[PDB]
């Protein structure tokens, strides 16, 4: 039953991911000062400007530009040669900026909005993730890293990557396409650039033993890539949603995360779903689990909870949806409580994916036990 | 084995509907004219503006302003009380 | 009766005769098209980008940044390191 399935990823110097970092460092700045704000923000990257907006409900006081500079800084455009210059380019902003207001159950309040939040599980990895997914991301990683450290100093921040996995039975056996795209200066040559980067990056990360002689290594398959980043494309937040979360593995809601702060379900349940897909097989209930959550404007409890185990459930179906509904508290704010969201953590997550990094707070598999007893597993 | 599945649909007056099909009205309007043309147009819609930008690779001349007002019009936002007017709203390319 | 008067000028380097230029620009490039046009061009320029706006009455067909982008390079912004780059900053339109 051999098949072949592709995931890709992109580096932090994208344009699609540099307007998702944007919109998190102004979220991460604002949860610094007033932890209970609602934020919305919205980020476009063109070829010299860079436009942000959104709605804020706030008290806080923060300097869109320079945190909008020190971002692009970070990510390493210094200057117009790269195709985009940190400390020369137009930084507007749109955002429109309001003040809260001022007794009853604060976990009975409803949905912001409604929409559709899907939580994938497998026990196919060691961080309960789709394999080809995680190993797109750490080639992106990894030039970043060679990159920042001075490995490679003629690397630049805009790079892609795109690995297929040949399936079999279920079962990765080897991989048979690796694609490389990658951003560099004029000084180096083209041919110079594939050794370099063959050996520098797909190597250390890849096993060995997949990479076999049918395996095809796509490295700059056009040519020279110098001019890039936002330039190169346009970007604007939420474009990488597939990248982000699973890849296409598995089935997306549509809701974007970047630039959007926990208290808006289109987030914080999808991290919740996540969460509680991950329980469940770290619990040894199913090998794969599939959550949905769904809710509607104006109300607490989810329109409809879905789990689905591909029948590869150790219990029946119909008592894990009792158990999930027993054990997590799906209400918009219970989320928060069970996750504790209400931190400047979200920088981080805007770069390499929001799963799969055990440092997060919904990437914690402590009901994993109580579950397991729950179902009588032992 | 029941299972409750839900799907959700938005309708052309949405904000993320209205620059899609603004961004499709510039890609039609340039297929008419070089329907071998290289389009990619990304619309940003903001409570009093709409941002057209992209990189075109044509020899057609096409008016943005006309065509993203038209399709605003069409969609039936007519004056500022129903929170966006087609005919007073600034419309900046960065095409 | 001795008096000292004094008066002053900027180079064509300098930001409020850049859209001054960009503006002119515009409107040579119409002109050469339909001499009988009606052109009312305003130009905003800052850090990165340039806001070219105003109304026009003409049956002419012109590229604004392409004729945005030509003229800052011809004044001799052709990199960050002098604060500007033709090469690589916004042009919108608001025409």
């Amino acid at each position: 039953a051999k098949h072949l399935f592709t995931s890709e990823s992109v580096s932090e110097g994208h344009p699609d991911k540099i307007a998702d970092q944007i919109s998190d460092a102004v979220l991460d700045a604002i949860l610094e000062q007033d932890p209970k704000a609602r934020v919305a923000c919205e980020t476009y990257v063109k070829t010299g400007m860079v436009l942000v907006g959104g709605e804020i409900t706030t008290s806080a006081w923060v300097d869109i530009e320079e945190i909008t500079r020190n971002t692009v800084r970070e990510i390493g455009y210094v200057h117009s040669d790269m195709g985009f210059d940190a400390n020369s380019c137009a930084v507007l902003s749109a955002i429109g900026k309001q003040s809260p207001d001022i007794r009853a159950d604060p976990l009975e309040q409803g949905a912001g909005d409604q929409g559709l939040m899907f939580g994938y599980a497998t026990n196919e990895t060691d961080v309960l993730m789709p394999a080809p997914i995680t190993y797109a991301h750490r080639l992106v990683q990894r030039q970043a890293e060679v990159r920042k450290n001075g490995t490679l100093p003629w690397l630049r921040p805009d790079a892609k990557s795109q690995v297929t996995f040949q399936y079999d039975d279920g079962k990765i056996v080897g991989i048979d396409a690796v694609v490389l795209s990658t951003q560099h200066s004029e000084e180096i040559d083209q041919k110079s650039l594939q050794e370099a980067v063959m050996e520098e990056i797909i190597k250390p990360i890849l096993p060995a033993e997949w990479l076999t002689s049918a395996t095809k290594f796509f490295i700059n398959p056009t040519g020279r890539f110098v001019i890039g980043g936002p330039m190169g494309d346009c970007g604007l937040t939420g474009r990488k949603i597939i990248v982000d979360t699973y890849g296409g593995m598995a089935r997306h809601g549509g809701g974007a995360f970047s630039g959007k702060d926990p208290s808006k379900v289109d987030r914080s349940a999808a991290y919740a779903a996540r969460y509680v897909a991950k329980n469940i097989v770290a619990a040894g209930l199913a090998d794969r689990c599939e959550i949905q959550v769904s809710y509607a404007i104006g109300v607490a409890e989810p329109t409809s909870i879905m789990v689905e185990t591909f029948g590869t459930e150790k219990v029946p179906s119909e008592q894990l949806t009792l158990l999930v509904r027993e054990f997590f508290d799906l209400r918009p704010y219970g989320l928060i409580q069970m996750l504790d969201l209400l931190h400047p953590i979200y920088k981080e997550t805007a770069a390499y994916g929001h799963f799969g990094r055990e440092h997060f707070p919904w990437e914690k598999t402590d009901k994993a036990q109580l579950l397991r007893d729950a179902a009588g597993l032992k």
